[PDB]
């Protein structure tokens, strides 16, 4: 499924996930716009070390979901990485609420940093009623 803007803004706020781990919605909104162009059936191979990232957030399966084929992978989430390709985002949410409760936080995504760290992110979220 691709997600309109505020389809998906109103979705993760009933999810519980403005201001989870001091995230506010406007950057995860950034993250998923980032990542994916809101879409939930997106998957990328990284070639350079056997891993797959999948869904609306582009987790990894290295360390949140397991694929089966990526080598010396953990399976935090202890989600299939099919369950991330589903249109009802749920467990993709629950799973990037996993990520984030990492040190790292939003920082765990690469994209975070060079796309939405220290910028107006509000423009995500404007117009959306939440
Ligand atoms: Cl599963
Ligand atoms: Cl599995
Ligand atoms: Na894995």
């Amino acid at each position: 499924k691709v997600f309109e803007r505020c389809e998906l803004a109103r979705t993760l706020k009933r999810l519980g996930m403005d201001g989870y781990r001091g995230i506010s919605l406007a950057n995860w909104m950034c993250l998923a716009k980032w990542e994916s162009g809101f879409n939930t059936r997106a998957t990328n191979y990284n070639a350079g070390d056997r891993s797959t990232d999948y869904g609306i957030f582009q987790i990894n399966s290295r360390y949140w979901c397991n694929d089966g084929k990526t080598p010396g992978a953990v399976n935090a989430c202890h989600l299939s990485c099919s369950a991330l390709l589903q249109d009802n985002i749920a467990d993709a949410v629950a799973c990037a609420k996993r990520v984030v409760r990492d040190p790292q936080g939003i920082r765990a995504w690469v994209a975070w940093r060079n796309r939405c760290q220290n910028r107006d992110v509000r423009q995500y979220v404007q117009g959306c009623g939440v």
